[PDB]
């Protein structure tokens, strides 16, 4: 729970600090920069010609949410699958900005429904996602249902067709995260089971934003230490674009800041880059301006006494 920069890497963060708190400082600059991405929005009528195999009568099933799906040129494929019909269909989308072994890659999916489940624990085990960040409740207090239960196993362990889960250990922090050591499998024991680390985040309301920015930024510092080369870091809510987005967004903005991308003080090319990777990202000006506070204060502690 510290970080050794580089000089260089320290002068970046500076850099990026004074731009980033300049932005807060000005507000009505980031206001105009959200306008801006929602009027060069896509339109879901674009999603019959981009988005074909989410949009097949075999998947349409498989889709929380009608008009959030990956597009074709970046899903994430089952292969094998279980059914050539389906075409390895997942909700899920790579989100992916550099080639680098110090930024991460995303795989931005929703929350996993009942049926299913089994399709993303087999997406979990094909990708080998070391690391799933779960942005939201199983239920919202209006009830509606926003995620399955695919991962608490109280009653014994979990199966998913071919697929055991298992608990290794459960952990809380003081800022309401859960932390749960899990293990997966075939149930054909070939080899050692593979670990997962799932961190589950309560407190951050559907098309709204966290009271502060402490508990998500405990999940990126929690998260300095996995290499991006272990695998793609699952990222979830229940549509997987608003807070999972949002939650992207500012990772992915420390990291290349960190590698020496100056381009990632452009949060607004960010987002407008992630939107040609999953439709939608980051759903609303509050979720923006969170961007922005989350970003500012992990560069004050990334700077501290510097």
């Amino acid at each position: 729970s510290k970080l050794s920069l580089s000089s260089d890497q320290l002068n970046h963060c500076h850099q990026a600090l004074g731009v980033f708190r300049g932005k807060i400082q000005n507000p009505d600059s980031i206001a105009h920069e959200f306008t801006g991405l929602q009027a060069n929005r896509m339109w879901p009528s674009e999603l019959l010609l981009n988005s074909t195999v989410a949009m097949n009568s075999v998947n349409v099933e498989k889709n929380r949410y009608s008009d959030v799906v990956p597009f074709d040129k970046n899903r994430i494929v089952l292969n094998p699958c279980k059914d050539s019909s389906a075409k390895g269909y997942v909700n899920a989308s790579l989100i992916k900005t550099s080639e680098s072994e110090s930024i991460s890659q995303f795989i931005a999916t929703q929350g996993p429904l009942p049926h299913t489940m089994e399709d993303f624990w087999e997406m979990v085990i094909q990708q080998h996602c070391p690391i799933i960040v779960m942005l939201t409740r199983l239920v919202d207090n209006n009830r509606t249902v926003k995620c399955g239960d695919y991962f608490q196993d109280e009653d014994g362990p979990r199966e998913f067709g071919n697929i055991s889960l298992t608990t290794k250990w459960i952990k809380t922090t003081d800022t309401s995260l859960m932390l749960r050591n899990l293990e997966v499998n075939y149930k054909e024991t070939e080899d050692q089971p593979m670990s997962v680390l799932h961190i589950q985040y309560p407190e951050w309301p559907d098309h709204g934003v966290p009271k502060d920015t402490v508990a998500v930024r405990e999940i990126l510092k929690r998260l300095y230490q996995v290499p991006p080369s272990l695998g793609p870091i699952i990222v979830h809510c229940s549509a997987g674009i608003g807070r999972t987005g949002t939650y992207c967004a500012i990772h992915n903005t420390i990291q290349r800041i960190l590698a020496g991308d100056m381009s990632a003080l452009d949060l607004a090319k960010t987002v407008a880059l992630f939107r040609k990777q999953r439709i939608g990202m980051v759903q609303t000006m509050d979720q923006y301006f969170f961007c922005y506070n989350a970003i500012v204060d992990e560069l004050e502690d990334l700077t501290a006494g510097t």
